[PDB]
């Protein structure tokens, strides 16, 4: 049973995603976050290597489970009569990126390199299993604060990837590429690559650099804080308009302002703790 094995504390955050609650394996005292999810809101569903019926965000979240530490971990997952329950690895102490960024504001360029690198690592491991997350932005980041280790979460607006156009899109709208507002159509690789420009000027900046559609579509970039021309050039490469134009996951870990990365305890030392 599922309420023997699990203490279940305050909620942690609601919304589109589900209800997600604070929790401790009763076993060993292991921070767990419990996932709630309505049937009703699944739009989408898949199968296991088992053959069974689940939503996919349990398909890719098991797709993605492995010793590498850039992604949320999958511990467990039930089946209610009107509800999918998900048990989540809960880094502790931890705080999200959105808040990180509104309690410190712009981070330096080394803080922000350093977390970019990871978050390119995470996804760079999403692609090489076949997955698609689709919603990266700071709210979906979460700072181990000693360990100081990025964790990708929220898998459920993902999809397998794949090679031909995506036609569907219920992640962040101001992450979105332009080729979505203009034509509701994608290609995974190259709007995954939009929402990472978005992430590193949020980053460097404080904010997200668009707010309305028409910026979106613009093709101008405007620097509101002092930052770098490498790390401008790199921002502006990743919204450049046209997919085609933008860089390579490759391109973006060769670029000139990602050298030099502190390490991740390195990055606890100094910016952390
Ligand atoms: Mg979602």
């Amino acid at each position: 049973p599922l309420e023997s094995q699990y203490q279940v504390g305050p909620l942690l955050g609601s919304g589109g995603f589900g209800s997600v609650y604070s929790g401790i394996r009763v076993s060993d005292n292991l921070p767990v976050a419990i996932k709630h999810v309505e049937k009703d809101r699944i739009s989408d569903w898949g199968e296991l290597p088992n053959g069974t019926r689940v939503p996919m965000e349990v398909v890719l979240l098991k797709k993605v489970s492995s010793g590498f530490s850039g992604v949320i971990r999958l511990l467990d997952w039930f089946e209610r009569p009107d509800s999918f329950v998900l048990i989540l690895e809960r880094p502790e102490p931890v705080q999200d990126l959105f808040d990180f960024i509104t309690e410190r504001g712009a981070l330096q360029e080394e803080l922000a390199r350093s977390f970019f690198w990871q978050v390119l690592e995470a996804v760079r491991h999403c692609h090489n299993c076949g997955v698609l997350h689709r919603d990266i932005k700071d709210e979906n980041i979460l700072i181990d604060l000693n360990r100081g280790e990025l964790k990708l979460i929220d898998f459920g607006s993902g999809a397998l990837l794949k090679d031909t156009v995506y036609t569907d899109f219920d992640g962040t709208r101001v992450y979105s590429p332009p080729e979505w507002i203009r034509y509701h159509r994608y290609h995974g690789r190259s709007a995954a690559v939009w929402s990472l420009g978005i992430l590193l000027y949020d980053m460097v900046c404080g904010d997200i650099p668009f707010e309305h559609d028409e910026e979106i579509i613009g093709g101008q970039v405007f620097f509101r804080q002092r930052v770098s021309s490498e790390c401008q050039h790199l921002i502006r490469w990743c919204l450049a308009l046209r997919p085609s134009d933008r860089p390579t996951f490759e391109e973006i870990q060769n670029h000139p302002w990602m050298q030099d990365v502190l390490l991740p305890q390195e990055t606890a030392e100094i910016h952390l703790h």
